[PDB]
């Protein structure tokens, strides 16, 4: 069971990773739990779309649940469902539930595909030892062609009613004196173009998103993991979730891997050896493998920094009542276009994301998904007796981010008129939902756990490449930071070290 390189994971850390290793001519091994997401369903399609969820939307659950924000129309659709390796899944800590995606392709399967660039100035802020130059010269825009980030057409965009609910926010922000600015994506909007126009089939027009794009989203398996397999250098093996790593007596590595079936039977415990071993397992999946490891004593050099400088983004979500003259529309387009543009890099800078509602009727609710700069930050703790790393973050770690926040969309409201909606997070009378995550940061940061390029401290060719790399915080939507850094790193490591 050898293999010279194996990447654990399939997402934007790990993706990068195989291909760059294929390139170089290293035989490579993908492990990654979830499943390969190319067979039709019930419905004839792969993925279920957000009206009608099934067993295909969650990683074992026994029922379905509505989209954050959408809980008052779309708890109608929701039904039980048989546990089965599904495509999205909410790890619930104590105040914590984070939202990762399952499958070849990890996140990617299952966010809105906003492809954006941190400020320069942040980025200097939170990783003063990395080079920004490189980074903004020949990494980011590297990230940004192999990604097939696209801008939207904005002669489309302002007349299509797909996104009024945009506009509306626009003139209401505008009002305050705040501004917005486009955000590019994966999804190919010239192909929701022809979705508007009914020339093929809709995917975004049809109220999919969060578990997985039938069409139109460059997710990575379509960019770099097509890529990759196209080396004849790798190989990735499906619902194989990897337990323990250890160093073997030589200064190898190998790994204890379940194979499991859809339904969740265990299939069978294998053993696979390697020289390189690169975890994008993301930022929750890799800082579990290593403080397992580090506190089980398989791996009992890794320093203390493993399982800190955790951060959930400075996610917020808030939501706005409007006035009956400003309707949202009932055709809404899944994939966000527009956002509010309020960070200085000051403790009150805010980049919300104007996001949509998949109810499919008139709500006149703006829905917005806040990233702050909030100090605060978690610890992942072993807990040996039920083998799991549990997230050390407490509710009110969040405070800052939701006063941030608020400030923001106060000056909204008062400039409008408009009320907040306390209703569609809660029975609790909540304005701000303050205890999920889209995009979890940190847990091994950069030149904490690792070296300025990924190297785990303590430890000859064993890489972390993906979210857990970054100090609990970018202040835009993570993916190309996360994909431009593991281009940095893998250059380096495969001259260096491969
Ligand atoms: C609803 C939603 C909306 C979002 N929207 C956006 C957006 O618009 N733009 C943006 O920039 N980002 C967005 N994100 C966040 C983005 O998806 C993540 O930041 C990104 O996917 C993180 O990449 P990663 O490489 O670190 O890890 P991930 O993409 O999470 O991938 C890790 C992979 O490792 C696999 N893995 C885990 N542990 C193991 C194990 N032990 N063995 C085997 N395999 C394992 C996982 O199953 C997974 O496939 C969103 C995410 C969500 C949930």
């Amino acid at each position: 069971g050898y293999v010279p390189a194996v990447v654990i994971g399939t997402g934007y850390g790990a993706a990068v990773s195989a291909l760059r290793l294929g390139e170089a001519g290293v035989q490579t091994l993908m492990l990654e739990m979830g499943q390969l997401w190319n067979q039709p369903g019930p419905d004839g399609n792969i993925f279920c779309g957000m009206l009608n969820p099934d067993k295909r939307s969650s990683w074992f659950k026994n029922r379905t649940e509505a989209p954050l924000g959408s809980f008052l129309w779309l708890d109608v659709v929701n039904r039980n469902i048989d546990p089965y390796a599904g495509v999205l899944d909410r790890v619930n800590y104590d105040q914590m539930s984070v939202y990762v995606g399952r499958g070849v392709g990890g996140g990617s399967l299952v966010n809105g595909g906003m492809a954006v660039e941190p400020k320069r100035s942040y980025f200097e802020e939170i990783l003063p030892r990395v080079d920004s130059s490189e980074m903004y010269d020949r990494y980011f825009p590297r990230a940004n062609s192999m990604l097939r980030v696209n801008h939207i057409d904005t002669k489309w965009f302002e007349d299509t009613e797909w996104y009024k609910f945009a506009r509306v926010s626009r003139e209401q922000a505008g009002k305050a004196g705040l501004g917005t600015v486009f955000v590019p994506n994966v999804y190919d909007f010239g192909y929701m173009q022809r979705e508007a126009a009914g020339e093929v089939p809709k995917s975004a027009l049809a109220t999919e998103v969060i578990y997985g794009n039938n069409h139109g989203k460059q997710s990575l398996d379509k960019t770099y993991l097509a890529a990759a397999l196209g080396t004849g250098k790798v190989t990735i093996q499906t619902l194989h979730q990897v337990k323990t790593i250890r160093q073997t007596k030589d200064g190898g590595y190998a790994l204890t891997v379940e194979q499991k079936d859809t339904d969740g039977k265990l299939l069978a415990t294998k053993e696979i050896s390697c020289r390189y071993l690169f975890l994008g397992a993301g930022s929750l999946g890799s800082t579990e493998l290593l403080v397992r490891a580090r506190d089980t004593g398989t791996l009992p050099n890794l320093n203390s920094e493993v399982g800190a400088g955790w951060g959930p983004n400075g996610n917020i979500m808030t939501a706005r009542a409007n006035h009956m003259w400003n309707p949202t529309g009932a055709h809404q387009s899944s994939i966000p276009a527009l956002g509010i543009d309020a960070w200085d890099n000051s403790d009150s800078s805010v980049f919300a994301e104007i996001a949509p509602m998949p109810a499919g009727l008139e709500t006149w609710v703006s829905l917005y998904l806040a990233i702050t700069k909030n100090p605060q930050r978690g610890t992942f703790v072993y807990d040996a007796a039920t083998d799991r790393a549990k997230l050390n973050w407490t509710r009110d770690q969040n405070a800052p981010a939701v006063n941030a926040a608020k400030a923001l969309f106060d000056r909204i409201n008062k400039a409008n008129g408009t009320i907040y909606r306390y209703d569609l997070f809660g029975t609790q009378l909540k304005a701000f939902a303050d205890d999920f995550c889209y995009q979890p940061l940190g847990g091994c940061v950069l030149g904490k756990a690792t070296d300025d390029y990924g190297r785990v401290a303590g430890y000859k060719n064993l890489y972390v490449t993906d979210g857990s790399l970054i100090p609990g915080s970018v202040g835009v939507n993570p993916f190309v930071t996360i994909t431009a850094l593991a281009e940095r790193n893998v250059e380096r490591i495969i001259k260096q070290d491969v």
